């Protein structure tokens, strides 16, 4: 225990509260290559730029200067 709060916690919490039964998991840091896996019905069937950008924006990727080495997967809540 060094810091109660955390980067991935801020974005994860924000989405967790926004989305209904959607699960979001982010591991890494801003301005760096991290892996964030989000699962929600919004990306049903096909995940348009709306959902893709929505997660990328809420996960604050360009807010720090992360590298293109960003791993993000959008799957339905049933695939959980």
């Amino acid at each position: 225990m060094r810091k109660r709060p955390l980067d991935a916690e801020t974005i994860r919490k924000l989405i967790e509260s926004g989305l209904p039964e959607a699960r979001v998991d982010v591991q890494g840091e801003d301005g760096v290559h991290f892996e964030a896996t989000v699962v929600s019905p919004a990306f049903v069937g096909k995940a348009p730029l709306a959902r893709h950008r929505m997660v990328y924006a809420t996960l604050g990727e360009l807010m720090g200067g992360a590298i293109h080495a960003l791993q993000l997967k959008t799957l339905t809540p049933d695939e959980a």
